[PDB]
Formats: structure tokens, sequence, C-alpha cells
């Protein structure tokens, strides 16, 4: 399984409950199966502020929510294994 890696450049305060809080510096990955759910075919990832707002993990943080697209900047692509 694959998930899209996202690294944030700006600082965000979560409004909804939902949100995450997003730090300089945070590494965030988002499933595969979330985006083509959203019929993000092509290659729109790459392209996040496009997308508009994206839900995964952040790594760095260990919370998962929602988080702005125009706040991050796509760093690539990330195998995920078992433990």
């Amino acid at each position: 399984a694959e998930g899209y890696q996202y690294r944030a450049l700006y600082d965000y305060k979560k409004e909804r409950e939902e949100d995450i809080d997003l730090h300089l510096g945070d590494i965030l990955t988002v499933n595969k199966g979330s985006l083509v759910a959203l019929g993000f075919s092509d290659g729109q990832e790459a392209r996040p502020e496009e997308i508009g707002w994206l839900n995964g993990y952040n790594e760095t943080t260990g919370e998962r929510g929602d988080f702005p697209g125009t706040y991050v900047e796509y760093i690539g692509r990330k195998k995920i294994s078992p433990p």
C-alpha cells in the first residue's frame, strides 16, 4: 500500500474539530484510497493547493485529520509496510 506525502510550509490552527494543527516541517501522509474516492485521477496529488482539503496522518504529531492543501508541498510517494 502507498501514501502520498506532504510537508507543511505554514502553521495552521484547527478551525473544525476534524481538522489537525499544522506546524512548519510536519510530514503528512495521505492514503491513496481517499484521493481515488474523490475522483483524483491523473496526478493532482502533486498539486495539493488545487485539491483543496486533504485528510491524512500527521507523521510528526501522530494526529489524523483534515488540513489545507495551500499550506503544504508534495514531497512524494511512500510505501506503507506492516509492523
